[PDB]
Order: C-alpha cells, then sequence, then structure tokens
C-alpha cells in the first residue's frame, strides 16, 4: 500500500487509510512494506519515504520517515504545536492555543531507564511508544550518559541481574533532576534488598540522593519501599521563586521549564480567592497560586507528597493548607475555584459529586483530552461549561497535551 498520509490519529499515528503509519506524518508520500494486527488496528511495521512533508525537519528528517528517538522528531517544532492544537480540537471540539516549551532539549526532570538484559531504555508504559531511543531523542539531561555508565560500572562490580522479563535482582534507574537547582537524585528500583552499599555509592558519589526501592511484586510498574542509602533524604526543584521538594515516592509536573507556563495559565482561570486544589500533589500549584495571594486548601492522597507540600511552605514562607485525603472525600463547600489534576481514568464518579456541590469556577488539568471531554459529556456539563482553555507544551518530541480548561456553573 502506497500513499499520501492526509492526518495525524489521536495517538499521533499517521493515517494511510485504514492503515496507521508510525513516524509519518501529515503530507508524507510513504510506501508500507510489512504490516501488523494490534487489536483491531493494522499497524505499518517500516515504511519508506518516498516524499517529504513540508513539515519535516529539512535535513536526515526529510529523507528517512523515521529520523531517530521520538515519535514525532522529524516535525519542525512549530509544527508540531499547530498539531497538538488540532488533536485537541479534534478530540473535544475546543480551539485552545498552545504554548510551546522554553527549552526543547533536556527538560524532563524524571526519567525511569528500564535495565533488561537486551540493555537499558526509557521506559514508557502503553504501546504506541512515542520514546523509542533516548540516545537520539536527549528529552532528559546531557549527564544521562554519565548516569547509565554509572549504573553499568555498578552492575558489574555488583554482579547482578538485570531484568530480563519474568524475573532480575534490579529492574529500574530512575533518575531525578532538579533543573535549576543542579540537585540529582538516583533511585535504584529492585527485587532484592541491597548488599553492595559501598559499590553503588561510589558508582553515583556525585548524586545527592541515593535511594534503593525494593519491589514486592514483579510487575513491571517503578515504585517500592525506598531506602535512604546516602546523601539528602530529597532534592530540591525551584520554579517561580519556589522550593518544591521531591521524594523517590512522589510525582511532581515532568517539565520544569514549561511549569511557569502552567501556574500562569491556572492562575489566569482562578476566580475568587478561596481555592480548592484536589490532586493537589506536592503543592506545584497550590504554593505558587497561594505564594501569590490566593487561599489555598490542598488535598492529596499520597501522605509523602503531602508532607512535602508542607515542608515547601514552611521553606518558602507560604500560608496554605495541606491534607492527606482522597478527592472523592474532600468538602467542596466554601470555595470560590475548584481546581482538579486526576490521574488519567479520570474524576470518573466523584463528576456527580462536583455536579452537585462543587464551586462557581471549575478548573480541570488533564494529560488525557479523550478522557476530560468523557468526564465533561458523561458529568460536568449538566452542571458546567466550558469557558476558557489553554495547552502547555511539556511533552516535546511527542504527541502528548498539557491542557487546562477552566469551567464555570450554568
Ligand atoms: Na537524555
Amino acid at each position: 500500500m502506497r500513499g499520501k498520509i492526509t492526518k495525524i490519529n489521536e495517538n499521533g499515528l499517521g493515517v494511510l487509510g485504514n492503515i496507521l503509519v508510525p513516524f509519518a506524518y501529515p503530507g508524507d508520500e510513504v510506501e508500507v512494506t510489512e504490516t501488523r494486527e494490534r487489536f483491531g488496528k493494522i499497524i505499518a511495521r517500516d515504511f519508506k519515504l518516498m516524499t517529504p512533508s513540508p513539515l519535516r525537519i529539512p535535513g536526515k528528517c526529510s529523507h528517512f520517515g523515521k529520523c531517530g528517538g521520538c515519535l514525532w522528531q522529524g516535525l519542525r517544532y512549530r509544527e508540531q504545536l499547530k498539531l497538538k492544537e488540532e488533536i485537541f480540537k479534534r478530540i473535544t471540539g475546543i480551539e485552545a492555543e498552545i504554548k510551546g516549551s522554553p527549552r526543547i532539549w533536556y527538560f524532563r526532570n524524571i526519567s525511569n531507564f528500564i535495565i533488561t538484559v537486551n540493555g537499558i531504555g526509557f521506559k514508557e508504559f502503553g504501546m504506541p511508544k512515542t520514546v523509542v531511543n533516548i540516545r537520539e531523542c536527549p528529552i532528559f539531561s546531557e549527564r544521562t550518559p554519565k548516569y547509565l555508565k554509572a549504573l553499568k560500572d555498578f552492575l558489574r562490580e555488583s554482579n547482578l541481574k538485570p531484568w530480563n522479563w519474568r524475573e532480575g535482582d534490579v529492574h529500574y534507574l530512575q533518575v531525578r533532576e532538579g533543573k535549576f537547582t543542579g540537585e540529582v537524585m538516583v533511585n535504584i528500583i529492585a527485587h532484592v534488598p541491597l548488599n553492595y552499599r559501598e559499590a553503588l555509592m561510589e558508582a553515583f558519589n556525585f548524586a545527592d540522593s541515593i535511594y534503593w526501592s525494593l519491589k514486592a511484586d514483579k510487575k513491571d510498574d517503578p515504585r517500592g519501599f525506598p531506602t535512604l542509602v546516602l546523601g539528602n533524604e530529597v532534592i530540591r526543584e525551584k520554579v517561580e521563586g519556589i522550593t518544591y521538594l521531591i521524594h523517590p515516592s512522589v510525582f511532581f509536573q515532568t517539565n520544569s521549564y514549561a511549569l511557569p507556563l502552567l501556574l500562569k495559565s491556572v492562575e489566569k482561570f482562578c476566580e475568587g480567592s478561596k481555592v480548592l486544589d484536589l490532586y493537589s500533589g506536592i503543592g506545584t500549584l497550590s504554593l505558587y497560586l497561594a505564594k501569590r495571594g490566593f487561599e489555598v486548601t490542598g488535598v492529596e492522597v499520597n501522605g509523602t507528597s503531602v508532607e512535602m507540600a508542607k515542608r515547601s511552605a514552611e521553606i518558602n514562607s507560604i500560608n496554605a493548607t495541606f491534607i492527606q485525603g482522597k478527592a472523592e472525600d474532600a468538602e467542596l463547600e466554601g470555595y470560590e475555584t475548584l481546581i482538579v489534576d486526576p490521574p488519567r481514568k479520570g474524576l470518573k464518579e466523584f463528576s456527580r459529586r462536583i455536579v452537585k456541590k462543587g464551586p462557581n469556577t471549575l478548573i480541570y488539568v488533564s494529560c488525557n483530552p479523550l478522557r476530560f471531554i468523557l468526564d465533561y459529556r458523561n458529568y460536568l456539563s449538566e452542571a458546567y461549561k466550558v469557558d476558557d482553555a489553554l495547552l502547555i507544551d511539556m511533552f516535546p518530541h511527542t504527541p502528548h497535551i498539557e491542557a487546562v480548561i477552566k469551567l464555570v456553573r450554568r
């Protein structure tokens, strides 16, 4: 099958009739040789690029369909941004403008490198994979080669078996950086206890924090019961003059460079002074808002995250409240604005509670617009209507989108 790629689909794959072609983009003239059935979709196993779309970076990226590394690496950056606006609108029927990442290389502040018998890779969960070789798409750090050399040296000295997909001593090397502080946390994720304390400390002597996280299951997901091996308990990231604390056990917004744009977006959409920030994390939005004079209550399920937020508040002299709990059970009355940042599965049934008891301004933060619009169509629209929306490109070179949607009551 030969033809011209007409659009990209929701997951950022180029469409060729009833074929999906990874790394092909709109305008490409392609020739597909092998396809593979994938849960009722036909996906191109490889293609030859006959004619480059005008969207591609001129050079090698206009001669080969797969320049390398990242699914969208071959698209010029401005052109990726417009394709993100298109997808968002196609999914939600909202026209939202996107703000680019101030920096489009080495922007992520975390990486879970999986350690396999086939060697070390950037892990991502889910099947239209978007970062397939981090050597040809350096989205994380300039120190990545030093992080990996260290790990290899440690696996030498500590004779320790990688993940062979059924078992293995070690499983992931998690590295986290504070982009604006220099601090580096190293978190080995393992299926055995640490024996080579000295070998590990030596290999990662440059890290400010070394952890060893013990997994109690064999599942392929990067989480444990962490043990400080050496150095600081946490690392610091600094954004908009706010010191945030990062622990192996917590989630933090992924792009320290685009994060000011997410913070100012949310602020622009706030209404009144009393803000409830559910899924409040290690205080990313809450501290930013409260520091700017909002009265801010944040609720987060992860207890370690909530501690981090409390400590940040002290460090920064911010006046705000932080509570452990599930967003499902937080009291919504008495507020002017509600922010939600749900996980990928969305609000789900919490929407009925928001429909009844929610405040006048609802702000919804979603890295997954298909799930947003479904929450909206299925529940929120009863009570709410979209008033405004912005996009932030937190994940350059890949089709992922971070949306900030402002809804108000009818
Ligand atoms: Na990298």
